[PDB]
């Protein structure tokens, strides 16, 4: 089911669709296809999910 990612670098939600992720966390990413830019993931560990920038995301 699940496409995986690693996050690169931390990022701070500053915006409530926006999800807070620290260097080393590993991720689902559930779209990758509305924005080049703005990639919807999910937090392996806490099952948060929200919006990051894509650049903070290396897929697996
Ligand atoms: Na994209
Ligand atoms: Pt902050």
């Amino acid at each position: 089911g699940m496409e995986r990612g690693i996050v690169q670098y931390d990022f701070m939600a500053e915006s409530q669709d926006e999800l807070t992720i620290k260097s080393g966390d590993k991720v689902y990413i559930l779209d990758d296809k509305k924005s080049k830019d703005w990639w919807m993931c999910q937090l392996v560990d806490s099952g948060k999910s929200g919006l990051v920038p894509a650049q903070f995301i290396e897929p697996v």
